[PDB]
């Protein structure tokens, strides 16, 4: 299947500077899926901002320069906080569209309202990908933007051909249901029912390539909510970090029943859940009669 833009199928993208690098240091570099890009989004100048579709390096290198306003390569491909422009285009960087699709879409945007991202080196991986075939001498040429659009498609689709999403934990690999009763008091323990909840989440998301390249570890959907700990099938529980009374030293971080409510609550309203409201309190656990 060739494009309909007319671009290659997926692009090895360089880190075009006006520094040599004869050492190749530098990120590895990205392998740009065009043609899935291009399926999910019709509207070519969303990404090719300024019209006419052309590299990006050709205005933002490594250090900034005229053409692209001195916005470098490193603030085009991964910038936040893009502010909307008052008049024309609002340009996208690679992580705030991916980062616009998680708060956008309903099946990601409960997860990724109570998730802070780590974005460690898996995360930059993901993007910065390109195949080990890759040799210093073609780096060299990318770099020099004279590597040859045959020998940068062919390492650009081994890449995304050699790719093999990561086999995520089943629903069956955590617990089928949890009492959560460490402050049962005024009410029942909360029944949750953690294997369900596991597996609609997962479900709605099956087979979406941006969250398969993301969620690149057997457990990250478990980290959603056993955050801030060793990715593993036994996390410790909520109550190790979380005091039952606010903490007066460090810090601010919510007590127990502060955790559980805006992290259960937090998801629900994020991907706009009709039950339970926040105010349906019977409804995660019975009163005591
Ligand atoms: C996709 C959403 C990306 C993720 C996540 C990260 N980066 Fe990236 N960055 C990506 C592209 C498309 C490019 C341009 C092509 C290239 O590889 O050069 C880059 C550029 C950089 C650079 C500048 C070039 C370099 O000197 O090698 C750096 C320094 C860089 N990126 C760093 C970086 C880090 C440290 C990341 C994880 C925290 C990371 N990137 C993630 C796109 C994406
Ligand atoms: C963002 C998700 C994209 C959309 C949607 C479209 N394109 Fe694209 N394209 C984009 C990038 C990140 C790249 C790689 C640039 C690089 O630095 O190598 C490009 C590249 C092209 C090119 C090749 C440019 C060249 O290297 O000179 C062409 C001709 C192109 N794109 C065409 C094109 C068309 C017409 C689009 C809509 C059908 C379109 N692109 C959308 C990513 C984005
Ligand atoms: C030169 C003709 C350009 C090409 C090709 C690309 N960009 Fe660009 N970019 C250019 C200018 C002159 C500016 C500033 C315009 C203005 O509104 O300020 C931009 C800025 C960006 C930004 C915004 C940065 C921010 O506001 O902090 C982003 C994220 C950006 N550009 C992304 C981007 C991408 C991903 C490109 C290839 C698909 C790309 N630009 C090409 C000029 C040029
Ligand atoms: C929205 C306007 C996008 C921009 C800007 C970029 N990406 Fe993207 N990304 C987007 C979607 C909707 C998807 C899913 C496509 C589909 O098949 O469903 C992707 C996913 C990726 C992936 C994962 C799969 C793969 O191609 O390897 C990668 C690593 C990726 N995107 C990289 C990437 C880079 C490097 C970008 C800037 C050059 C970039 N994306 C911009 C939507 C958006
Ligand atoms: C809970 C079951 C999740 C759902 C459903 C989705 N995501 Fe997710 N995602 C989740 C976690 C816990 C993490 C790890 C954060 C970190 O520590 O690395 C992520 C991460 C991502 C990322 C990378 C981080 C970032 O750039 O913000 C991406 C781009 C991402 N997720 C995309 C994504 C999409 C598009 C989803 C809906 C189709 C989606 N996620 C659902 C947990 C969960
Ligand atoms: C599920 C999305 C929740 C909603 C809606 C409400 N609560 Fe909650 N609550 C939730 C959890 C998982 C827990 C932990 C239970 C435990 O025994 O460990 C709690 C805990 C409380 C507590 C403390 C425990 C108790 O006294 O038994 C209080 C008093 C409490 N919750 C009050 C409360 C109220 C009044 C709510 C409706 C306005 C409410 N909760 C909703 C999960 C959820
Ligand atoms: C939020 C939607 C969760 C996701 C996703 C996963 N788990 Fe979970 N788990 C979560 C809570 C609120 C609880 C209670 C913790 C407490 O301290 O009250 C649990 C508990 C567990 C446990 C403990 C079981 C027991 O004590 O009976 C285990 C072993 C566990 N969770 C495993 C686990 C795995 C392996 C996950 C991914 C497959 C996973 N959890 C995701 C909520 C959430
Ligand atoms: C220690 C290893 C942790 C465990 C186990 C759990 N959490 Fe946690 N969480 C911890 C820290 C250090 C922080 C504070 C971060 C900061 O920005 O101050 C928190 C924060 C929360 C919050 C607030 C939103 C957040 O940033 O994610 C909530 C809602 C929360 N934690 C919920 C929560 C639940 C329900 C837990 C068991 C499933 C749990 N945490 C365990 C560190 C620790
Ligand atoms: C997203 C990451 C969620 C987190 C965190 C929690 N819940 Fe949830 N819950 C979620 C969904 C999307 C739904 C709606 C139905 C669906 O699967 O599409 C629900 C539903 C509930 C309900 C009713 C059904 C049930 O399985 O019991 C309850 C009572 C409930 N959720 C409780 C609950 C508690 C106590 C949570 C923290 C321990 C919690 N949920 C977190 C999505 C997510």
């Amino acid at each position: 299947e060739p494009t309909d833009s007319g671009a290659p199928s997926a692009i090895v993208m360089f880190p075009v500077s006006a520094k040599p690098n004869p050492k190749g240091a530098a990120m590895k570099p990205a392998v740009f899926n065009h043609l899935a890009h291009e399926k999910k989004i019709a509207n070519c100048e969303t990404c090719h901002h300024t019209g006419d579709p052309v590299a990006c390096s050709t205005c933002h290198t490594t250090e900034g320069k005229a053409e692209g306003n001195f916005v470098t390569l490193d603030r085009a491909m991964h910038a936040t906080n893009i502010a909307k422009r008052a008049k024309g285009n609002t340009p996208v960087s690679c992580v705030s569209c991916h980062e616009q699709q998680t708060k956008e879409r309903r099946e990601c945007a409960g997860c990724h309202a109570i998730v802070t991202p780590k974005r460690d080196q898996a995360w930059c991986a993901t993007c910065h990908n390109v195949t080990s075939s890759m040799t210093p001498e073609q780096m060299q040429q990318g770099i020099k933007g004279k590597l040859p659009p045959d020998q940068n498609e062919a390492l650009a689709a081994e890449t995304v051909l050699n790719h093999k999403p990561v086999q995520p934990l089943t629903a069956m690999q955590g617990p089928y249901k949890v009492s959560i009763d460490a402050l049962a008091d005024k009410y029942e323990p909360s029944n949750f029912t953690h294997r369900r909840h596991m597996a609609s989440l997962m479900e709605r998301i099956k087979g979406d390539k941006l969250a398969e390249a993301f969620h690149n570890k057997p457990e990250t959907l478990c980290a959603t909510c056993h955050h801030r700990s060793p990715l593993s099938a036994t996390p410790p529980k909520c109550g190790s970090c979380h005091t039952k009374e606010i903490d007066p030293a460090n810090p601010n971080r919510p007590n127990l029943k502060a955790a559980y409510h805006l992290q259960c609550m937090g998801c629900h309203q994020g991907m706009n859940v009709g039950r339970p409201k926040n105010t349906d309190c019977t409804t995660c656990h019975k009163a005591r009669p």
